[PDB]
């Protein structure tokens, strides 16, 4: 039939399902984090379509996206957080949740973080000026 050899018990996975939970809260914190960089990039791209000069509009862009910046600190977190967690090699389910979700931390950061690099590369290039070394 189907040898089994283990324990012999067996009683449902009551701790499982709550250390699952919170691992599912955290990818729905990072959901929402990500959320929040799609809704703001819609009103600023919409804000993009025009209102202002160069001299705003870089200036705006450049702000924009080091404030890009904080939300890849926050998927930052995420990742640093699972870092300094502690779990067997038990949870199976929980611990794949994990390690799917730190590879979700690695897009989320890079991919907050090539946005607002190139919000901020592209304003970068617009402003170089000179530079002076003496102390």
């Amino acid at each position: 039939g189907s040898p089994e050899f283990m324990l012999i018990g067996e009683k449902s996975n009551p701790e499982e399902e709550v250390e699952l939970k919170k691992l599912k809260d955290l990818e729905v914190s990072a959901e929402k984090i990500a959320n929040h960089l799609q809704e703001l990039n819609k009103e600023l791209s919409g804000i993009q379509q025009g209102f202002l000069a160069k001299e705003l509009q870089a200036e705006a862009l450049c702000k924009l996206d080091r404030k890009v910046k904080a939300t890849i600190e926050q998927f930052m977190k995420i990742l640093e957080e699972i870092d300094t967690m502690v779990l067997p090699e038990q949870f199976k389910d929980s611990r794949l949740k994990r390690k799917n979700l730190v590879k979700k931390v690695q897009v989320f950061l890079a991919e907050c973080d090539t946005v607002e690099q190139y919000i901020c590369q592209e304003t970068e290039r617009l402003q170089s000026t000179n530079l002076a070394l003496a102390e």
